[PDB]
């Protein structure tokens, strides 16, 4: 009975707003009117995106921002509350450009965070802002706190949320409170920065958005898919950087917890997550692209994955060549490297030498150009079957993706979605999930049901023997143990019971 969400970021950049119009797409390709009521139905959350946070520490607009025709681009987003009331417009701080380690704002978000005096003034700021422009609730998308930031962004986390309950208790919204989100890490090597920290991470939130997508780009040896949602064995597998977190697990506990190297999916992703004690599965939205990545200079054999490649990886694209055949978008935006799945489509429909493959581990699209040698990862209403259906397995809180301005026309991405999750007529219960390698981590956080005889006090237990004992079942790692389970080091924790 209740509802997933799904969380839409609405990206519009500065020049966009400062010339908004309805009626012409080359000066804003994605206007609000192209969210028509009925899109506005199968959302739960629009993040507009993006504010940051300027030096004196403050969320603020872009400075270059118009701000009546900055209120007004919002104000249509608010009036599409009106087709629908459970509809929330949040707002979007940070994202790659402002926030990445050098990103131009980067110094801000790490002052922000730092001192109580700064926690104070800049919480406060985020819910002004809220106000003042009519947003429903606060997102945060720093890409990404490092590990000595992370006690800072805790505690200001932790004070958004009790301004954000003052605010809905004065304005008497607890038919639709407002809403403190993140944009979390999507893959181990960016989530070990606050991975130990991760129950206090998402205490005061009401989802954590995991970012998992773009888990393969131009920055890899090897082309991979950027979301698989299992692994296949075929493809690269990487070292588990969450075994180095600064946990204080034992040598069992950590090999049980991070099999290294893993296959760096979507299902890792969510399973490192609940590994922890803490972060209920409710509270965990599954990121998905609306977009593809696309590499260049690949070797045929098999259809472009795990291969080698020449894709720049240098910001800004590095020169005019525009080599993803088909593309008119890229021209656009001046840059091969990524496609809208609305583009995607076109490419595929017409003449351009791609073929649609499908990797039936990962259950994910690609788009393969033999005669050029192109690789494209995205994610259509297929690959969204099974991310649907795993969400509901795994009672996840919903879906995220980034972005809208890149579903098609019809908006046949969120539809699917929608339909996954709401339509009384859609079944999936036979749907296969494939033999796609699991992540099979197990920590403190989701421990399997078990059943094992009662510890028996005198015996005498070899390596290996499962016992239960004060609501859980144990296993001896060496022989031979006589003392209680959970005493000393010779029993792990392995499983609940009843
Ligand atoms: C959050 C994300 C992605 O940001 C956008 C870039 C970084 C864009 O990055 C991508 O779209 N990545 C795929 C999505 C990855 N998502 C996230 N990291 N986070 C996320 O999804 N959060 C919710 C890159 C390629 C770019 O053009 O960069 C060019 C230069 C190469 C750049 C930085 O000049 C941009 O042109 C920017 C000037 C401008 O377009 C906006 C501000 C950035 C944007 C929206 O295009
Ligand atoms: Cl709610």
């Amino acid at each position: 009975s209740t509802r997933k969400a799904v969380i839409g970021y609405y990206f519009i950049p500065t020049n966009q707003i400062n010339n908004y119009t309805e009626t012409d797409t080359s000066v804003v390709p994605f206007p609000v009117s192209n969210i028509t009521p009925a899109k506005a139905k199968q959302l739960t959350h629009i993040n507009f995106s993006f504010l940051d946070i300027n030096s004196n520490l403050e969320c603020a607009w872009d400075p270059a921002t118009n701000d009546a025709k900055a209120r007004d681009v919002v104000n249509r987003l608010t009036a599409l509350k009106a087709h629908n009331p459970s509809l929330r417009i949040m707002f979007s701080i940070g994202g790659w450009y402002y926030s990445n380690d050098l990103g131009v704002s980067h110094a801000n978000y790490v002052n922000a965070v730092k001192t109580p005096a700064a926690r104070t003034k800049f919480a406060q700021s985020c819910v002004r802002i809220m106000k003042d422009y009519g947003f429903d609730g606060v997102d945060i998308d720093w890409e990404y706190p490092q590990a000595a930031e992370v006690d800072g962004f805790i505690a200001a986390l932790q004070e958004i949320r009790t301004l954000l309950n003052q605010q809905t208790i004065a304005d008497g919204r607890q038919a639709l409170p407002y809403q403190l989100t993140i944009a979390g890490a999507g893959g181990a090597f960016f989530l070990s920065r606050y991975y130990s920290k991760l129950a206090q991470i998402v205490a005061p939130l009401d989802y954590i958005n995991l970012m998992t997508y773009d888990l393969a780009g131009p920055w890899e040896k090897i082309t991979n898919h950027q979301a698989a949602l299992f692994g296949d064995a075929a493809g690269p597998t990487f070292y588990n950087a969450l075994r180095e977190a600064n946990l204080g697990w034992s040598w069992e506990e950590l090999t049980r917890a991070f099999p290294s190297p893993f296959s760096l999916t979507v299902d890792a992703a969510v399973q490192q997550h609940l590994m922890m004690e803490g972060v209920p599965s409710a509270k965990i939205v599954m990121g998905v692209p609306f977009y593809g990545r696309a590499f260049k200079g690949v070797s045929g054999g098999n259809g472009g994955q795990y291969s080698s490649h020449s894709t720049p990886g240098e910001d800004p694209y590095p020169n005019a060549d525009y080599w993803l055949v088909g593309c008119d978008e890229c021209v656009r935006d001046k840059d091969p490297r990524i496609a809208s799945y609305r583009q995607l489509e076109q490419m595929l429909q017409g003449n351009y030498g791609y073929q649609r493959l499908w990797n039936d581990k990962t259950k994910t699209p690609y788009l393969y150009h033999a005669q050029n040698g192109l690789f494209v990862t995205y994610d259509d209403a297929e690959s969204f079957k099974y991310k649907a259906k795993y969400i509901k397995q795994q009672q996840l809180g919903g879906v995220m993706f980034w972005h809208l301005g890149q579903d098609n026309r019809n908006g046949d991405l969120l539809a699917a979605l929608d339909r996954y999750f709401n339509a009384a007529d859609y079944d999936d219960s036979q749907l296969d999930m494939g033999t796609g390698l699991r992540y099979t981590g197990v920590g403190p956080g989701n421990l399997p049901i078990m059943t094992a005889p009662a510890y028996v006090p005198g015996t005498t237990y070899a390596q290996g023997a499962l016992v239960s004992y004060q609501g859980y079942v144990w296993q001896t790692k060496w022989g031979y143990i006589t003392s209680a389970p959970g005493s000393d080091s010779a029993w792990l924790k392995v499983g609940r019971l009843a």
